[PDB]
């Protein structure tokens, strides 16, 4: 059934728009205040410390960075007749904990929370890509597109564990290895516990997020190391490289910020009535008829920063600009020639320079995002049945295609990963860069409620360049 | 055992000749008719076509070349009170099929088939040798000793496998790496599947016929290409090449015009239960007792004729020419100086110049046919122990000969094709034309059964010319 989840995903919502309500009444902010990108994002993070139990409990032990018992940044920016000002007001903790108490009926809004950290990575993975721990890994910054959800903290649930992609799992993991290299770390204490249990619970999330088969038994084969020393390293760097092409269906959560959110809250559009989804027509709606304004530097272009923060919004970073485009509508800049920086601004910076302007969100067409993978893979491995069942009681043999039988059981185990590399080195081989995907899908109009008729792109421009870095 | 490999070579032989029989007796030849080889050549080329499931295949689906259903060739040629006359009877493939069917008591008689293309390799060899694919492959033809069973067809089994020689095998790898290098028929489809085993299969092959161990590592590094371009393509002609002189063991099946057989099985020699050999004096001593007639041209000398014939039945063409005569005991004149042509007769020729002839194949003495190569091989690299056993518990040392236990591990890994290039160079380099080889062997008497006494030949007469082509 899905009317539950929606239910419940209208729920939260809902809780979350009012609690943004509840928020511009106390901030007693203006109109235009309220529809701010920054302050949002102020609030936003502050919420994140507040409910982030993890850090909060290193804290308290540790009284350091001066002015820090339990508050935290603050910069608030109100619009003092035309110009800006900021102010560094703090909040306490347990007053805005218990302000989410009431803001919805009484429940802890984990899922919110989950909804907060991933539209913060995705904010994060639409302005600024970290190949700087990929190099301090030693890991190659070609590989960009597998930081989906870096900025991510661990703390997230099986929600968060959905949008956090496959090489954010690999630097999680190398970081683990590099501890454990340097210190005896796996010991018999609870601590060497502690970590196998982790490691395993996130190699469980890897062999989730891919689609192959031997890509899944290599990986299954990973975690028999006892004594993860150097082998399993480059054995991951490779199961990334491999990755490249053989993608995971991780996530692509479709969150919106809090003004949006609270902006039809406040209108009377009650979600839980007529339903809320995250993924299909709904999350785009609203923004054809959302009102955002933010910050801007005088050399700032906006017309840029309307297609980075519709980007932000809906993660669609790592995807290809062509597509992107024509779902917009209009060209989209990469980040090469970005007259732009981050929607972040810095805490130096002075406060005659700011410039408010509206924000572009409306898109000429709609799509569905499912989490899923290229059909080149299962044109590389086609589908078929591959036993049968006795209906009629007759004297006859009963087919079975017994190569792939022991393939699927792999009847002689595999000896170590190199001999699975050299199959999945094969397969890359066999791809090949004009395999068209998703068949039988389209995109569609914004009249349609029902996914009735969409119409196939179409992209015959030369190579303007399906890469949004470089 | 040998008595059943004995039994099973007289069984099918013997299924052979009564099927020659058959022949003579619904084709209602005369006595004479039966000891042509060019009714037997005509037969037996028509049974490897009905008998070729792949070429077969590939003709119902294409109906070309006019009158083609089922019926190809058939030159019959018939004695008219002295004269010749030559007549082109079509015969179906099903009719004969099934004569194959009851004359092998009900069985397939694959080995029978292998020993009719073994048979026609031989005599092509004798013939005709392929300098002509040579140079297409840009390939020297001053190596056409190579060409053992060239005109084979890959479809011979492991008993096909054993004639066809390290040349002939050069030559359809470059054939498969050309049409590579043509198309990417490298990618991931079945038929890439198909090749690689094909080329697997064959290397296997080749490293199976080789003697020495550098070659045959040499080889096994060369399959590790998982994409052949054009490096492998010298790397296999330097193989060739070098095989000049580190010759590989092929085979020399001595197999026997169908005709021969026929009058051997009509007369009441059973073979089965005296037995059957191909390799020892068997198939000589029924060919001291055999007449067999064919047509010769008013120009070709039947003198040369009977040594041409005798070479390809005996397999001998590229044998040196003094051993062959002195167990022929009359001097054989090499292909430079033969004034005769082919023993095929062109479809054009006129009838009237014909003449029938017997034709001389007893021989003075014989020898066995071993698959061997040259003793000087084991000169270049001798022969003893390596390792030791303890026989008697004593405190002792172990005497391990070390340097030639990493040689024959290879511990550090041949590079590339270079290195071994380099020492067989220097292996060639040892070589001398002067080295005595097959030590302890020798020519028998016709008397003799059991290989009691042989004498050894001495060849002092200058430098005839070892040599049959040039």
């Amino acid at each position: 059934n899905a009317t539950e989840i929606r239910a419940s995903v209208g729920k939260m919502i809902d809780g979350i728009g009012r609690f943004y309500i509840q928020m511009c009444t106390e901030l007693k902010l203006s109109d235009y205040e309220g529809r701010l990108i920054q302050n949002s994002l102020t609030i936003e993070r502050m919420v994140l410390s507040a409910f982030d139990e993890r850090r909060n409990k290193y804290l308290e032990e540790h009284p350091s960075a001066g002015k820090d018992p339990k508050k935290t940044g603050g910069p608030i920016y109100r619009r003092v007749d035309g110009k800006w000002r900021r102010e560094l007001i703090l909040y306490d903790k347990e007053e805005i904990r218990r302000i989410w108490r009431q803001a919805n009926n009484g429940d802890d809004a984990t899922a919110g929370l989950t909804h907060m950290m991933i539209w913060h990575s995705n904010l994060n993975d639409a302005t600024y890509q970290r190949t700087r721990a990929l190099v301090r890994t030693g890991m190659d910054p070609r590989m960009c597109s597998l930081m989906q959800g870096s900025t991510l903290p661990r703390r997230s649930g099986a929600a968060g564990a959905a949008v956090k992609g496959v090489g954010t799992m690999v630097m999680e993991l190398i970081r683990m290895i590099k501890r454990g290299i340097n210190d005896r770390n796996f010991w018999r204490g609870e601590n060497g516990r502690r970590t196998r249990i982790a490691y395993e619970r996130m190699c469980n999330i890897l062999k989730g997020k891919f689609q192959t088969a031997a890509q899944r038994t290599m990986v299954d084969q990973v975690r028999e190391s006892r004594n993860p020393g150097n082998a399993e390293f480059e054995d991951l760097i490779f199961l990334a490289r491999s990755a490249l092409i053989l993608r995971g269906s991780v996530a692509h959560k479709s969150c919106l910020p809090a003004c949006v959110y609270g902006s039809a809250v406040a209108s009377g559009y009650d979600f839980e009535r007529e339903g809320y989804s995250l993924v299909g027509i709904d999350p785009f709606r609203l923004l054809q008829n959302s009102q955002v304004y933010s910050l801007i530097r005088p050399n700032e272009n906006p017309a840029h920063k309307s297609q980075l923060v519709w980007m932000a919004c809906h993660s669609a970073a790592f995807e290809d600009l062509r597509v992107s485009s024509f779902i917009r509508g209009t060209k989209v800049v990469p980040r090469g020639k970005l007259s732009t920086r981050g929607v972040q601004i810095a805490s130096n910076e002075n406060m005659e320079t700011m410039e408010s302007s509206t924000l572009e969100l409306r898109s000429r067409y709609w799509a569905i995002r499912t989490r899923s993978g290229g059909n080149t893979n299962q044109q590389r491995a086609s589908s078929g049945q591959i036993s049968i069942q006795p209906t009629f009681s007759v004297q006859r043999n009963l087919p079975f295609d017994r190569p792939t039988i022991m393939a699927a059981f792999t009847g002689n185990t595999e000896g170590r990963t190199s001999d699975m590399r050299t199959e999945i080195i094969r397969l890359m081989e066999s791809a090949r860069p004009e395999d068209v995907s998703f068949q039988g899908r389209g995109v569609f109009e914004l009249s349609d409620e029902k996914a009735t008729s969409p119409i196939v792109p179409s992209f015959d421009m030369s190579n303007e360049g399906s890469y949004f870095f470089g």
